[PDB]
């Protein structure tokens, strides 16, 4: 069918591999979904854009990806079939092509996909259409925890989709692939098996939200909603993590050190402001700090304000040795007073007429209320710029971002409603991510949000490689859902998915 | 009886490689070349070295390795092919008197021999011809493919043959009389019986082993990289810094920027920030800008020492920007403030940090509305060629000084003149760069592979085609000749250089003189 | 001669398949080669063929762990100075032949290449192809070790992945004997090449290669130099009456060439320095010399990763120290005054060594008149000698080398030591100083820059005029030496005899003890 000469699979591993091990003859007889190998043409698309392009290798099957965990190195071709949903009243065509191992990846154009070798395919097609894939390499055999480059199929869409609509939907055209192993396919070396493999799927913690840590103010978290009357680009320096185990920002790993952090004081007695203490910050476990390449500490606040705090405090007076001391610090946007934390300074004041004979020593200081609070980061530098994490971004047309919601202890006289601060996800998250340190696959996992008892969905989302998640809203006022659920993976997605609309 | 001849002539005696014998089971295709390419030696794109009797022995004249790129015919057919396999042979020329003593070695080092430092004692080890430099005709020598792989990929350049040669004893004149005389040695190579490629692919353009060009542009049409004015003047001054610390204009020959260099030639010596405005009341208006990028996007202290296109001198600028008044009558104007780059002790400037101050004096009290300003420059006052108060009084990161440079070669400068304030003198200040505009771009818009550690090039008279000098493009983005006057030495901007060849870092020039 | 145990463990089958060797890499060499005829015919010991089973271990520990490749047999690792490539299969023999009142297992398993290293629990070994054999097996058990592998040949110069063969204690060793010990069982490993096995592409034979095992300068320790104070060697001795883990930070080096802490490489620059002088009369004490230390060459120094310039001392006490000064008077030009220097903390030290900054006072009624430029001082007299770490920082923290260890339980530290000279009233006994490693060890180590294999190598020390061996100890690659002493009082041999490499050997490796 193709211009391309047969290859030879296990008749050159064997001479150099240990043994040659041999699957299940029923695996060879069902042709299963390939991950990522699934796409719609729309009648607004124009030639040239890629519809799938997957890589040979055992992860494509998920019976040869949970074989893989018991063996050293795979060998062999495989199969492949199209399959194309449309009708007699269609028009366009698609190509797909054979590209070698060490073709540079890139940008491709409907001119230079014909130079490899290729099959092209009219949407009016009936049957499935079957493909080779073979293993163009220059080793022996390849080894299962380590990927190499191999032969790959892409597809593009050669001439556009020609079609009548009704005045309800749209009618794309859906395409799917299906593939197994080739007659010569074979694993190398029988090993343990191992638990931390490659080919292992991202899951979550099977806890609800209402029993959780907020990420940025120590409180059970209340509430998750959606708010598109809010900023969609916020840049909170906490609760930032990476799906494959990366934490970003000032993020630390335990829920005992946000908001709070430790430092060696430095006390004296001024007649104006009353008793003011310089802390020099340190981490939290006791090691040094040194200004690299993030704003702050493990753990410092992210937000601005008038903050209280109790450290203990040892006075050499007599009849008192210790105490609990509560001071009174100002951390708001541009205030007056020279608060460097990313250089490792910071200045508390109280109030007092006299000089308590408070000793020097170490200090870890724990937040009590906020005043005047608002959702922008603290000062940092003086005015200066400080290495920071990029906003939270971006999301498609018409994606909003998810909030997990708790409530602060607030100092106000004229109102009083809550005061409610939001993060992106929960510290289990965190900690389960940084503890896991998955494989990352394309650039974002679908979820599902469902009820416990009665198994019924709410709605859907977006998990982006970045940690934070996108749902379909279209209205205008805040949604509120019930904090009962539990989250589920189901699969890895474009990013260029589109997602079911709620509401 | 036996006889044993006292001269036998030479050729290194081999054990035959397979090619696309090894390769077929596993290869999807083997692919043909035309059968006359197996029958001509052509010039390889490293193809020039040189002989001076300031070398020592055991320095490394050339180091060729395996490969597409030893052929212009195989390195033009290798973009449309993903793999390759096979032997070439290569041959060798030199150009010397009947005056001139010394011997060189050229041996076939095999891969993964670590790559230290041999000498002239081992260099004999291996599959070696000797050669001497009062030799007419040419010396030839194969090319094997050992390697431990099927096939190797015309992308990747992985561990091949190499083909070393070696000074083995010292270049002697006996009456030296011209003791400045070079010996010029040229390579060409072609394939050997037994080399195919491996898979059919649509011929891609922007590959490896394509050979470097440059635009063609006279001098004198194109735009200085470090003052946003047109280029006047070429020279070499051998009175001035030789190692010049320079943020601006400054690429790689494989396309990566250096220091604050942007790819446009309207951010030069140009900023963009948010501006607050105030009215401290001895001076004047006091104007404090929050610095960004000029695209509008956000900067984030990095790696850089400032914003791409950033001024790198110092001195007092004046610079003008728009401004919207409150006041009732007019609306728009533009306003000229004066700037602090050069550091005496205040102003407490940092654009690394992203903040710099600017003042125009005033007896009234103009309210601007704070807003996104962007400052061109208009005058200098003080000029001088040292790098700007980046940070406060503190450390950043800058590129490194230009150089190092071979005894006896000078920098050669593309010189502009400035717009300057001085009420003393009438003389015009200048200002050098290392390349222009347009030399900036087309550099990280074609992406090149070096594939050795210079390029040679000939300036030349468009009309009469007469050559002007000889100079070496280092891969740093810095040219050099081979001048060893006094004073300086100008010459005329209506030329056009042209690309030669691939060339070592130990290459000798042909003399400058006026 | 009773058969009281195994024979043999002949045959037990190994599930894996026959392997091609050189001829695979044939056509993609240029060349011909061939190995000795006579080097296939015998089995001789491995550059890693002793080890030791204790009734100390525990299962699950490795005995020995030996990679595929030409440094298993000394033959082979010479021959592998002048190639570029190898390949092919090898076989080994296992020497384990232990008393008839001993009982246990071991299991020997081939590892394949590209499975991690590190954890290889007791559960998991026998999931590989492998052997179980008994401690009593009077014959040596005979194994194969296949390239497992995808390319065509191996680099010599390069350490890939290959197939491993690893030794793992499967069941304890006890011994039902009616008295007073357990045996200890000492096995040995000796290997040849196999049929096939062969080299690729001949290269200029270089001595410093990754094989070369290390070699020791053939000197007797009574001819050398201390390492810690500038005298003779005069004792050799263990004594376990003395602190076990010192924190010595001169003649620190490691095996593989890097120095530790401050350690010079000659030997006069020990307990000695060098600075810019000036020179003050105080009232008080009378002239006051302030130090800004610099590097004994002349060069600059910079405190970065070190307490101290190269070559300073680290012990306390009250030094005094000779110094050449030049004076503006009349009638004397140049002479050689002595200057007493405080070392040790005393709660009042404006010293900080680690940023080059001493003083020293010398009595005086008129000032006389000396004149400032650069100095070396070199010791003279010790007061007050003291064991310990100076106060490089007034009263902070400094890099530092770790100190000396850890031991095996049993194992002691052995010293070379000498005196030194030092004032006192009322005692006339020498002052004693002890170090790791003379000064020629430390050069030697520094010049030679060998390449370590597992963990350390096992010495013997031979006597000159007899030719009898004394003891073995353990050279740890950290630079220390430890032997196997249960004693309380101090033990001190003679001399004049000289170290010997004999193996690689494990941290577990059990000593005989001395003597
Ligand atoms: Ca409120
Ligand atoms: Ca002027
Ligand atoms: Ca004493």
């Amino acid at each position: 069918a193709v211009p391309i000469q047969p290859v030879a699979g296990a008749a050159l591993a064997a001479p150099a591999a240990g043994q040659i091990n041999q699957i299940d003859p029923w695996i060879f007889q069902n042709f299963v979904q390939c991950p990522l190998g699934e796409f719609s043409i729309s009648p607004r698309n124009t030639p040239g854009e890629i519809l799938f392009d997957l890589a040979l290798g055992p992860g494509l099957n998920p019976y040869l990806a949970h074989l893989s965990a018991m063996y050293t190195g795979w060998v062999g071709n495989m199969e492949v079939q199209l399959v194309l949903a449309g009708n007699a009243f269609t028009a366009g065509k698609v190509v797909v092509a054979l590209v070698p191992p060490y073709f540079p990846k890139g940008s491709l154009t409907t001119a230079q996909i014909t130079c490899f070798p290729h099959v092209m395919c009219d949407v009016r097609t009936l049957e499935p259409i079957q493909l080779p894939l073979l293993d163009v390499r220059r080793v022996l055999w390849h080894a299962t925890q380590d990927q190499e480059e191999s032969m790959r199929l892409v597809c593009m869409l050669y001439t556009p989709l020609r079609t009548n609509s009704p005045g309800d939907e749209s009618f794309v055209v859906s395409g799917r692939l299906l593939s197994k192993p080739a007659a010569d396919f074979n694993f190398v070396y029988l090993t343990p098996p191992i638990e931390r493999t490659i080919y292992r799927m991202v899951d979550l913690p099977v806890i609800q939200p209402r029993l959780c840590t907020h990420a940025r103010w120590p409180a059970p978290v209340y509430g998750l909603l959606v708010d598109p009357s809010l900023p969609s680009n916020p840049q909170w320096q906490n609760g930032r993590v990476h799906v494959d185990g990366t934490l970003l920002g000032t993020t630390p790993i335990s829920g005992s050190w946000v908001s709070c952090f430790a430092a060696e004081a430095a006390y004296e007695f001024q007649s104006g402001t009353g008793e003011v203490a310089t802390f020099t910050l340190i981490e939290q476990d006791g090691s040094a700090y040194v200004p690299g390449d993030r704003a702050a500490p493990l753990g410092y606040p992210d937000f601005s304000g008038q903050l209280e705090i109790e450290i203990q405090t040892e006075t050499t007076k007599t009849g008192d040795k210790l105490k609990v001391t509560t001071f009174e610090m100002i951390l708001g946007p541009t205030t007056n007073a020279d608060q460097a934390p990313y250089q490792g300074r910071v200045f508390a004041s109280v109030t007092a007429a006299a000089s308590l004979d408070l000793v020097d020593g170490r200090v870890r200081a724990v937040p009590r209320s906020i005043y005047g609070f608002q959702d922008t980061i603290p000062e940092y530098n003086d005015g200066l710029l400080v290495p920071l994490a990029p906003p939270i971004g971006p999301f498609l047309p018409g994606e909003v971002l998810l909030r997990f919601r708790t409530y602060m202890r607030q100092i106000d006289t004229a109102d009083a409603a809550a005061e409610a601060i939001d993060c992106a996800l929960p510290q289990e998250f965190v900690s389960w991510f940084a503890s896991n340190a998955f494989t990352v696959q394309s650039e974002a996992l679908l979820l599902r949000y469902r009820n416990t008892l009665t198994g019924q969905l709410l709605f859907e989302c977006k998990l982006y490689n970045e940690g934070y998640i996108a749902l379909s809203y279209s209205g205008s006022g805040p949604l509120t859902f019930p904090t009962d659920g539990i989250f589920e993976v189901v699969s890895w997605v474009p990013r260029l998915y589109q997602l079911a609309s709620v509401g």
